[PDB]
């Protein structure tokens, strides 16, 4: 199913870096 995504699985960190910074902002 992730080919339908472009394969996340590589990526998903970048994502995880955003998924810490858009909740901190959410916090702040």
């Amino acid at each position: 199913s992730d080919a339908a995504v472009d394969t996340s699985s590589e990526i998903t960190t970048k994502d995880l870096k955003e998924k810490k910074e858009v909740v901190e902002e959410a916090e702040n």
